[PDB]
């Protein structure tokens, strides 16, 4: 199809939910020693990032499973990187699951609201993934391995 769509200009940013919040700080400061998921949405009424769900002790294999393959959700996990030496944290990363089979309309909401969460949480690491299904245990370290650079 030979298509030459334009667009318009316009991002749709929120604010995070106190009641959210609350939950990504202590994640950071978690005194937890298992995996942790923390999963948040919009509405078209509240237009404020709320908190969806809680997981504890997780995968990120299973983890996919929790999120939607035709919408852009929100979702916070926390690898173990375990070292040789013996010593192991839990680096806290933003995986933006956004499911190709998604609408740009939507795209913009998530986009630009995203952002302002990656504050909120105080992640440094963010992630993105075309498919629920990509986010998998393998994929995790690639990630953490090999993440953004600066030129």
């Amino acid at each position: 199809g030979s298509s030459g769509s334009s667009g318009s200009e316009s991002l749709v940013v929120c604010d995070v939910a106190e009641d959210l919040v609350e939950k990504l700080r202590k994640f950071r400061f978690r005194k937890e020693t298992h995996n942790a998921a923390i999963i948040m949405k919009i509405d078209k009424d509240e237009r404020l990032v709320v908190l969806d769900e809680e997981l504890e002790g997780v995968s990120p294999d299973e983890l996919k499973d929790e999120l939607p393959e035709r919408q852009p959700r929100f979702i916070v996990y926390s690898y173990k990187y375990q070292h040789d030496d013996g010593r192991v944290s839990y680096p806290l990363c933003f995986i933006f699951s956004s499911p190709v089979g998604c609408k740009p309309e939507q795209q913009m909401m998530y986009a630009g609201s995203k952002n302002k969460l990656v504050q909120t949480a105080e992640l440094t690491k963010v992630f993105e993934i075309r498919n629920t299904e990509d986010l998998t245990e393998e994929w995790l370290r690639e990630k953490l391995g090999s993440g953004p650079s600066s030129g």
